[PDB]
C-alpha cells in the first residue's frame, strides 16, 4: 500500500542496507511492496518511482495514506520562473556544513543527484533521483545552449555519474566526491583553465539539459 513518512527515512541499494540509495524526507509518499529479504522490505518512492530498501524497523514511521499522490503539472514558462529558487537552495546548502553522503537527499549531506532532486523539490518540481535519470528525463541542449537553472551532465560513454547546476559564466554548483572533489558542495567552471577541480571535471563532461517538465512517472 501507499503510506506517508512521519520522519525522514533511510532507503538501501539492498537488503543488507549498508549502502545508502536515497533518503525520504518526512510527508513523502512510499508504497511498500510484498518483497521481504533479510530485515527490510522493498519500497519505491512515489514522487520520483525510486526504488529501494526500507528496514522492517521503520514500518513504524509510515501512516497509512487514503489520498493517494499526483503529480503537479508545471508549464515551461512555470519552471523558468521557478528556477532562481532551485538555485537559491543550492547556495544556501553550500553554506552549512556538508561532505559529499552516496544517497544523500535529505541534506545537509548530499550526492550530486540529490542535490539537484532536493533544490528543485524546494520548489515545487520533481526530478529523478539518478543522474543518468535526470538526463534522460530533461531536454538534451548543447553545451552553448546552457543558461542558469540547466542540468551539468558528466560521466562515462555509457551514462552521466555525475550532476550540477549551471549558474551562468561556465560556472555550475555541484556536491563532489573525495577523489576528484570537493568532498561536498562547491563552484566550479566548466573550462581547462579552471582549478584542478573544475579541470578533472571538464575531462568527463558528457551533455546538459534544460528542465522543460515536472516529473510524472507511472503508477505501478
Amino acid at each position: 500500500g501507499e503510506y506517508q513518512c512521519l520522519a525522514a527515512l533511510n532507503l538501501y541499494d539492498s537488503p543488507e542496507c549498508t549502502s545508502l540509495a536515497t533518503q525520504a524526507a518526512v510527508g513523502r509518499h512510499l508504497q511498500v511492496t510484498s518483497n521481504q529479504q533479510g530485515a527490510a522490505v522493498e519500497v519505491c518512492l512515489c514522487e520520483d518511482d525510486y526504488p529501494g530498501w526500507l528496514s522492517l524497523g521503520d514500518l513504524g514511521l509510515l501512516k497509512p495514506a487514503t489520498v493517494l499522490y499526483q503529480a503537479k503539472s508545471f508549464s515551461e514558462s512555470e519552471i523558468k520562473k521557478l528556477l532562481p529558487g532551485a538555485i537559491a537552495f543550492t547556495q544556501k546548502a553550500m553554506q552549512q556544513s556538508n561532505y559529499y553522503l552516496w544517497g544523500g537527499t535529505v541534506g545537509p549531506n548530499y550526492d550530486c543527484s540529490g542535490l539537484m532532486q532536493a533544490a528543485f523539490v524546494s520548489v515545487g518540481i520533481w526530478l529523478p533521483r539518478d543522474a543518468y535519470q535526470q538526463e534522460a528525463f530533461t531536454q538534451a541542449i548543447t553545451i552553448d545552449e546552457l543558461a542558469p537553472g540547466d542540468l551539468v551532465f558528466f560521466g562515462t560513454p555509457v551514462k552521466a555519474t555525475h550532476v550540477g547546476l549551471y549558474l551562468g559564466d561556465g560556472c555550475y554548483i555541484h556536491s563532489s566526491g573525495k577523489a576528484q572533489g570537493r568532498d561536498g558542495i562547491g563552484i566550479d567552471i566548466l573550462s581547462e583553465q579552471g582549478d584542478v577541480v573544475s579541470r578533472s571535471y571538464y575531462q568527463q563532461l558528457r551533455g546538459a539539459g534544460r528542465v522543460v517538465k515536472s516529473y510524472k512517472p507511472q503508477r505501478h
